């Protein structure tokens, strides 16, 4: 595939070098805002191609004209979190952008996909779909998925490969856990020395915790996000738990469940769920619905 | 993942090849009743892996009693098609082979998932689950799905990564194409022009050629059934049309529809498809089930 | 690099689809004398991709004048072994093919690097080059290689990786394994129990063995022979006991030492061996040429 | 191979991280100073490692003495670069940890490999042997090489694969393009419209420039290290213009040279360099030899 990237600062870089040596990108535009990054990270990229035998075109531009024609695009330009901030704290400053960037992008890549990284990513998602109006997916609790494979996987002392499930609904520290997805070896995680609220709790914290000690979380959202884009590429049709587009009161939401991801996108499996975990993402969309137009009017006192 | 591999004929050397050298297999155990073949295999896959450092152990056997403790094993021992025959004529012959192996597997791989590639691949599955009561997959019309895919590629000259979508029901010459799930680039199949009996008729017709000109089909499904063996090693979670045991008027019966593919296997994805889609899956599980059950009369009339 | 192959019987094939596979083939020719072969090979290959999302163009077909612009022609067409024979009895019914090829491949490739597989395959490369004048390699000694390093590791229980070094000289049953080559963990030979006689002589039996057993060699060979293409596509440098031309008393002949295989091909390894192997190397260089010699006049012989 | 970090600030996590992905490290321990650092990128690691199915052991830890039985200790601990400043600025520093390092890793990891990366890295590479008696290498030139050989890519639009040839000598701003090894599709570079000063400058220039303006260097060093740890944990044999240690006037000391990278390391390929270059290295070694003793004189100077 093509892929634009809108942001070249830590996850932009980690997610396009990641996305480019897996071999999931034929060519590949990075933009920043910042002068020269992108130019100065295309270098990298060349050097590190080298050694690969890696042929995939890379182009890194101060110039957003350079964005076009790309099968998907992937916005990771934002304010991240500083420790003590929780995501949502950042949609008056990031919304800004989207809403710039939804002026200028659509026109060059018509029909692209778009692929939200910047937080708080579901919302960010919604903003920029209502402003470009073009087919936007959010990063979602894909990256809560896997850290909740992970850990359970370090605390059974299994391989991670032994533990398939996804976590779902609103972002970060408002996602849940569907239980009904979670399986060891094909079987229900009940039957596992497990406590489910310590693992809920590893997956909140985790990444502020990366956060308070190494600036912003890289390597493993960088790598899932990667995979996401890898999937789409390759047209792999791995289900993932992002975040797609729901109209809901006649708005546009983002919320997260399992999601078929091809060269087409969808469908979602909420339908497949258990009652319970069925009924958690009805609530997250109320939610989200409730806090996005709270935000949403926040933003508007702009004047 | 620890694989097993029952009969290293042709496909199954290509599975285990494949397999293997794609990083999903840790440890693999490869059976076959000609004497001295599986040795032989296993000498040729040492001097591959040593020039790609590939460090998986890897044992060929003539006793069936070394294949133990596996994940998975994977059984494509049995007769072959010729020129002429359909799958199904393999039936009683091939159902013999599958009874053996399940009075001596299971004890030695308990758990285990089965996956099935002799044919008739489906009734094959079946055959094997009713006479061991473990868990049983087929490939399925996995197979057949990527043959749709790279036809609709080859003829609109697009890339096989902008097709997605899937081939289902029964297995071979009685399958069909989901065409609710089949896109372009995210559109609709109708918005091109490509003529959906043509695409069939390839998909049917192009193994009886290839088995015509070469003596039998080789790189296409094995490397097809070893990306299935990966998802499931990977916990990748990919939709694949593979056919997963359905219980259907007390029966446990075969037939292919997408199904999410992990560490877990399931769900299938059926009732998301379209009326249409989902009638040809019903009328499939009907006509699957009073073949079956014929077949079964004419193997007590063998025995 | 675009690859063309020559000769798509049972190591043709298994070249081709791991060099595919391993992504060092950007754009692939396949050409057979057997009509319709090639074709379904092709049509197996898009299966393969299709679930594995490479989009690599490739061509099957059964005009020779398809090949062309490559930038590596991979030469495999041959008669191959027989349980019995030796691999120079192959010299005037292959020497006649390789004749033919030379004076067509190379209008269509100027300039390729051209890749002898079949056997003999050092004289078929020197038979090659003389009727083409266009660079010629063969896979000389590196499969030879790959066998010792596999034997070493599996006798001392160790991962293949520990070991390192290389089989050089004339092909085949008269290859001499360099021993002031062979390391393991960077430690001489001599240093551990390895019986050097039992190792030469595995090397030299196992293909006839696996010859006597499955009918022919495939998987080492393919992927050993694939992975030389891969270190030329990709320019890794990687050291390879291949052969290389050398002029000896004005002729030009191919022996196997360790050689830098690129982009660019040389320079070949043997003035840094120590004195034993050095005189073994010069000793092959002498037996080649009388040999071929006399394998010339015994083709003139028959025209 | 089982792997040691020594250092996990940017270019040993990029380092780390590219060479697990890779596949080339079975398990890995990652230390450093920091407190939490290393812990926190061991989470990252796992939450990547979960998308790809990849089952590595790897701890990330505050305790030195979890660096046991390596196979490969890669050092990058130590001060980097501020603009402005050379490479050879940091000696007195980085020697000190060096001097450290050397006192503790041996006797828990005796007969590794020690792989420095830390700059002035030819120096500390000798500084680490000298110290701690053992076997140690530096990345050495292998960065300016893949740098060099993209940089003439990009100048002719021609894919880098295309490029062969390599850097050598003293390191960075002191390094020698090895003009007689640099082929182009094979021919002489001379035969091609390259500035042979252009060439050289941008790569002594570039990581000043990218250390400007991004702050360190991190991709593509960080790949291309990774890749010297991959040849020789694979055995693959790449030939790489890495440091390793030579005796001069009874001194180690390191310069760079294409050298055999392989389960065991060696042999250097000077010895094969035309006249030009083989008296470029002679004349490194010597101004290598007196700067070092200068060096080492003025760290003396300690009191
Ligand atoms: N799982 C996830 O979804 C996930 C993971 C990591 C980070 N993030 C988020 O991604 C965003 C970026 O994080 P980071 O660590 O890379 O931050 P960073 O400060 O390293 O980089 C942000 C980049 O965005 C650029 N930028 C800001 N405004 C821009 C504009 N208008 N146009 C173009 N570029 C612009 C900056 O120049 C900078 O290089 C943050 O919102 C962060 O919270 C999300
Ligand atoms: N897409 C698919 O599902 C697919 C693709 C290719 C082949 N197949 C099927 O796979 C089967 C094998 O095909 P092939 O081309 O490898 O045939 P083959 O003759 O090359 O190999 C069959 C192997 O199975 C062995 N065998 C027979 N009985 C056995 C037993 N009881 N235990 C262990 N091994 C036994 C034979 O010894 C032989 O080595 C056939 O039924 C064929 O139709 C299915
Ligand atoms: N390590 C090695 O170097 C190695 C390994 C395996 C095989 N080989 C050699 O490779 C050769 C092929 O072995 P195989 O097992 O694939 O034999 P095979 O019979 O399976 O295949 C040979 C193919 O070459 C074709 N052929 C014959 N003449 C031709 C021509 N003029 N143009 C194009 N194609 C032509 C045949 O049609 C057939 O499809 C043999 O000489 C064998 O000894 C070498
Ligand atoms: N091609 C190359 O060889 C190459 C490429 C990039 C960077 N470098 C060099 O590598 C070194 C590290 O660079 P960086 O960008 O990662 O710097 P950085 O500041 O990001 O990280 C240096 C790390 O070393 C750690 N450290 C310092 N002293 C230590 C000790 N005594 N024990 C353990 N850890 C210690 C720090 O805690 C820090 O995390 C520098 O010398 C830099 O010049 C070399």
């Amino acid at each position: 595939a093509k892929v634009g990237f809108i942001g070249a600062g830590k996850i932009g870089q980690t997610i396009a070098y990641s996305a480019l040596v897996s071999g999931a990108v034929d060519e590949a535009v990075i933009y920043d805002i910042i002068p020269e990054l992108p130019d100065k990270f295309e270098h990298e990229l060349r050097h590190a191609f080298a050694t690969k035998g890696i042929k995939a075109n890379v182009l890194g531009t101060n110039s957003l004209d350079d964005v076009s024609g790309m099968d998907i695009v992937v916005i990771s330009a934002g304010k991240p979190r500083k420790p003590g901030m929780s995501r949502r704290d950042l949609f008056v400053d990031n919304a800004k952008i989207m809403i710039d960037l939804a002026q200028k992008l659509p026109s060059k890549n018509p029909g692209a996909i778009y692929l939200m990284v910047a937080n708080p990513v579901d919302m960010m998602a919604s903003v920029f779909m209502k402003y470009s109006k073009q087919f936007t997916i959010s990063a979602g609790d894909q990256v809560e998925t896997m850290r909740m494979r992970s850990f359970i996987a370090k605390k059974l002392k299994i391989p991670v490969t032994s533990v398939d499930g996804f976590v779902g609904g609103e972002h970060g520290e408002d996602a849940v856990v569907l239980w009904s997805t979670v399986k060891i070896k094909g079987k229900p995680v009940d039957e596992f020395n497990i406590n489910k609220d310590e693992v809920s709790d590893y997956v909140k914290k985790i990444p502020g915790e990366i956060i308070r000690v190494i600036g912003g979380t890289t390597w493993g959202p960088g790598t899932i996000i990667a995979d996401i884009i890898k999937s789409i590429a390759f047209s792999e049709n791995r289900v993932m738990s992002i975040a797609t587009p729901k109209e809901y009161e006649k708005e546009i939401i983002h919320v997260s469940a399992p999601t078929v991801v091809g060269s087409s996108i969808g469908p979602s499996l909420e339908s497949l769920l258990d009652e319970k975990d069925r009924w958690h993402l009805n609530s997250a969309m109320k939610d989200f619905y409730e806090a996005y137009k709270e935000n949403l009017k926040q933003l508007e006192q702009a004047t």
